[PDB]
């Protein structure tokens, strides 16, 4: 099972000159709940964002050219990435806007964390296909002396 997790304010956006322009804490609690211990996939600009490996999951890389980090795992295609999970119950494909575009059609969950935030950005979420997707699992959260956002955790199969 492949799954794409994705945090997605107003329009669609995801980032912005590589940054996710918020600070919201829940979700990046919601965000290591749903990812540790499973093979976690991104784009080359994604890795470099981050800036360095998430703890407690195997991480692959993608780019079209030879890797620069033996501490992950370096691929160059959708078809060896997903090989190079090995066979894992679920695969988390966390970014960016292009691996999501690319991967969208072999998924059948979506964590979506819905942000009431308005962000002028250069990288956007899939426009996925509403009619196609069921939502399973909803909780709503007003935002907090933490979370400057109210947000929305959703979790979408595919029907
Ligand atoms: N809000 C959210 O939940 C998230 C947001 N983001 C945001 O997304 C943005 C990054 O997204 P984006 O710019 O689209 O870049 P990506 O992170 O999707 O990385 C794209 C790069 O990955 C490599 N790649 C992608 N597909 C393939 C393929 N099939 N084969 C080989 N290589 C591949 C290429 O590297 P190369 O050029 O080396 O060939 C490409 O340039 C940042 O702003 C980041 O902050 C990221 C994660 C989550
Ligand atoms: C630290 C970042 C890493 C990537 C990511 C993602 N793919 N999905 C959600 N909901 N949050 C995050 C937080
Ligand atoms: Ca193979
Ligand atoms: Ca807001
Ligand atoms: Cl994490």
């Amino acid at each position: 099972m492949i799954s794409l997790i994705a945090a997605l304010a107003v329009d669609r956006v995801i980032g912005m000159e590589n940054a996710m322009p918020w600070n919201l804490p829940a979700d990046l609690a919601w965000f290591k709940r749903n990812t540790l211990d499973k093979p976690v996939i991104m784009g080359r600009h994604t890795w470099e964002s981050i800036g360095r490996p998430l703890p407690g999951r195997k991480n692959i890389i993608l780019s079209s050219q030879p890797g620069t980090d033996d501490r992950v795992t370096w691929v160059k295609s959708v078809d060896e990435a997903i090989a190079a999970c090995g066979d894992v119950p679920e695969i988390m494909v966390i970014g960016g806007g292009r691996v999501y575009e690319q991967f969208l059609p072999k998924a059948q969950k979506l964590y979506l964390t819905h942000i009431d935030a308005e962000v002028e950005g250069d990288t956007h979420f899939p426009d996925y296909e509403p009619d196609d997707w069921e939502s399973v699992f909803s909780e709503f959260h007003d935002a907090d002396a933490q979370n400057s956002h109210s947000y929305c955790f959703e979790i979408l199969e595919r029907r």
